[PDB]
DNA sequence: CTTGGTTAATAATTCACCAGA
DNA sequence: TCTGGTGAATTATTAACCAAG
């Protein structure tokens, strides 16, 4: 069962490293938030649906290094900070929209450049090699760790990254 | 409340459908690229296109920017309202939407920044008419007092939060 | 299956808009 | 004479179905 999502001691942790980050360089920070979302591949909408932090707003100050008053950017670290209840997902084997890691398409590319067959056999040769992939990009690696969610490769996906690719070419 | 007391013209329109008529025939692509290249020049909201053309946003994009098949009733309905656009070459002659830089308008922006980041009212009003040349210039129709740019015609504010955002664009890099 | 068609979603961008010093 | 902060709007881009050879 699930026990642990919870500890006062342990949260303590959590807002004392949001005033540890509240105090940092914002882009410092930012930027950490970004390549973390960007590792683990997770929808800014999701943070916003959340945080209740602006779009626009968001994005810009992540991307760009626009001003985010300190409220905010408290509403983001934590957001961040108390994320990590994904590591207990990626710890134990046991929506948002399927994105596609940039480490899974440098090699979804190959068997495009090597040959565009869709083959339900030379499929799997490659979904379980992008998703190898994008369990190692992100922390984690056991080529089983299933805490991928949302963003595990498949082939109500890898069909379509060829089809689309298809669809494209003249 | 200007005029366009033929605007229902027997053979304006006749005219009108056969055009459609003809561009439905001609290569879709090359229809595209008249298309994206009028409403690039008088920039014109793709949004404008969507409201009346009841196509999907995603599909007229892809149909106008990349090579993205459009089956003909649709590319009936984008035609259609493109000639039936070419209307407002009365506005343009006859002397509510977001507006919006022209390249044109644009690149002339930057030098007057890059000189100096100077926002004198003495000079910004002063660049609103040299845009808005260009802005005419660029799409033919050239009298200047004829502020036919409509929604994207230049003015003070603009200029001003223009130089304004452009400083502020200055930040982490 | 897959190719013509098509889109709900997502997100970068653009242009603003406002509060004070 | 703006400038930190902010965001409603617009649009390129995603990852999908879906009908039908």
């Amino acid at each position: 069962k699930e026990l642990e999502n919870l500890s006062p001691e342990e949260a303590a942790h959590q807002k004392a490293v949001v005033e540890t980050l509240l105090q940092e360089d914002p882009w410092r920070v930012a930027k950490m938030v970004k390549s973390y979302l960007q590792q683990h591949n997770i929808p800014q909408r999701e943070v916003v649906d959340t945080t209740g932090l602006n779009q626009s707003h968001l994005s810009q100050h992540l991307n760009k290094g626009t001003p985010m008053k300190t409220q905010k950017r408290a509403a983001l670290y934590t957001w961040y900070v108390r994320k990590q209840r994904e590591v207990a997902q990626q710890f134990t084997h046991a929506r948002n929209r399927f994105k596609w890691g940039p480490a899974s398409q440098q090699i979804l590319f190959q068997a495009y450049e090597r040959q565009k067959n869709p083959s339900k056999e030379e499929r799997e040769t490659l979904v379980e090699e992008c998703n190898r992939a994008e369990c190692i990009q992100r922390g984690v690696s056991p080529s089983q760790a299933q805490g991928l969610g949302s963003n595990l490769v498949t082939e109500v996906r890898v069909y379509n990254w060829f089809a689309n690719r298809r669809k494209e070419e003249a």
